[PDB]
């Protein structure tokens, strides 16, 4: 049986509004309703992995697992295995996978982050799962962020706290947060960003939704506008939204949006909004294609509609040679030429680089670079030709071209990272000097750039 080079992943996010689900939720897992839907001809074909995020979930883990497994069985006639389940308060993540994948999946991690202090620590935060699928790392985050049209800043703070403090993936990647630890990172949930228009425009917004004219509404979506201004989800992708706002509906129909202020809302308006979202971040030049992104029309127990997204995701095999793992393959090397970091920091310390990759036996510290002043005020850290020669464990190009090098630039004084980035080894040529580039981030904020040239030698 050949190892896969592609899998499909189902991502679901549903704020259940503290109500039991109805008896049939199969439309969700079939990506049927509004938006980018899945072709009918695929209905009997199981996804490899199903990741279900819920918020305001009133069910026990046992109750929800039984509904999910029975749903997938009815659709596909496959009995899915449970990879992971993690619940913080009423926020839950379930990872199910085809039985054939049991022995491909390892290094299963779960964590949660609680957002807010005293007042605002009580019910919002995130849960997550990570694991290895053969040679590919996969991360999944389900977040319920702060509610309310006037709290978009709070939501961006909740996001930053979750990405800094969620402990998933390989703990040896100590300078790297979850936005660098995975080949593919899926981040979904009730992100609670709103359509930011005047309250007086509510009936006009509803009119626009009934005409399926979302363009004027999406131009005021806080997640898109905050993303555009690099305030949140920097370097993440989202598929185009072509489904109606998934919030806030009257229960037991989808014909009415309940937007008017009520005691039960703290006297806040809930203008129709795309609260419920799926975003992703994959390492450079890895295959990732969104094949569906939409909302169900027929599940009406909650004031939110379920959202589905499906993805084709590139995976690699667990490579073994005569040499690595357990030694270097002296036929392979990675060289860096004319490298310099540009940092936004106003500090003056010396900096050095760390290279981390599963293609290395362990991480590699460089010598200190030479600080110069950029023409526009920037700190430029010059490495020239001084960066070490990296010795991959395997030189076979079918392995090595599929790998990535994570880079941290660290202060000599404190050993704290000032920036993290990622370089693909999927080069246009081997044994050829080729430009490389990564933005650098720290706590998910842009802190600079790394650029130069690479020269990769494989056994070919
Ligand atoms: O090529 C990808 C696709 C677009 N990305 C840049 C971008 C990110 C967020 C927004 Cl809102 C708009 C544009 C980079």
């Amino acid at each position: 049986q050949p190892e896969p080079d592609m899998i499909t992943i189902f991502i679901g996010t549903w704020n259940m509004g503290n109500a039991p689900p109805p008896k049939k939720i199969t439309s969700w897992f079939l990506s049927k309703g509004q938006g980018k839907t899945r072709d009918d001809s695929a209905d009997y074909i199981p996804h490899d992995i199903y990741v279900i995020g819920t918020q305001e979930d009133p069910l026990s883990e046992k109750e929800w697992l039984e509904i999910l497994k029975h749903s997938l069985q009815e659709i596909t006639s496959v009995t899915f295995k449970t990879v992971a389940i993690h619940t913080l308060w009423n926020i839950r993540i379930v990872v199910l996978a085809k039985p054939e994948h049991e022995n491909r999946i390892s290094h299963i991690c779960t964590d949660n982050v609680k957002t807010g202090i005293a007042n605002t620590l009580g019910n919002k935060g995130a849960v997550g799962v990570s694991f290895m699928f053969n040679g590919t790392s996969l991360g999944f985050v389900n977040s319920h962020l702060t509610s309310g049209s006037e709290k978009k800043l709070r939501r961006n703070q909740n996001y930053m706290n979750i990405l800094r403090f969620l402990a998933l993936g390989d703990k040896k990647l100590s300078p790297f947060n979850i936005t660098h630890r995975f080949t593919h990172l899926f981040w979904f949930g009730d992100l609670n960003y709103r359509v930011d228009l005047p309250t007086w425009e509510a009936e006009t917004i509803i009119q626009k939704i009934k005409q399926q004219q979302y363009a004027d509404l999406l131009s005021h979506d806080q997640l898109l506008t905050e993303r555009r201004e690099q305030k949140v989800f920097l370097h993440f992708e989202e598929e185009e939204i072509t489904f109606a706002p998934t919030y806030r509906f009257e229960r037991l129909t989808r014909d009415k949006y309940a937007y008017t202020k009520q005691k039960a809302t703290g006297m806040k308006y809930n203008l129709p909004s795309w609260c419920d979202r799926v975003l992703w971040k994959s390492y450079p030049l890895v295959h990732v294609v969104c094949q569906s992104y939409g909302s169900t029309s027929d599940i009406m127990t909650s004031d939110h509609s379920p959202v589905f997204a499906t993805f084709e995701a590139g995976v690699t095999s667990q490579f073994v040679s005569k040499n690595g793992p357990g030694t270097v393959d002296s036929q392979g090397q990675i060289e860096f030429l004319r490298c310099y970091a540009t940092l936004k920091t106003k500090s003056q310390t010396k900096f050095y680089l760390e290279f981390h990759s599963s293609c290395l036996e362990s991480f590699v510290k460089s010598q200190e670079g030479e600080n110069e002043e950029g023409s526009e005020g920037e700190l430029v850290v010059k490495f020239g030709e001084t960066l070490p020669k990296l010795k991959p464990i395997i030189s076979d190009p079918e392995y090595l071209l599929d790998q990535h090098i994570l880079i941290s630039i660290k202060s000599s004084d404190s050993d704290e990272s000032y920036g993290e980035g990622c370089i693909a080894l999927r080069l246009e040529a081997t044994e050829t000097q080729l430009p490389i580039y990564t933005p650098l981030t720290h706590h998910g904020e842009l802190t600079g750039h790394f650029q130069g040239e690479i020269k990769l030698q494989t056994s070919q």
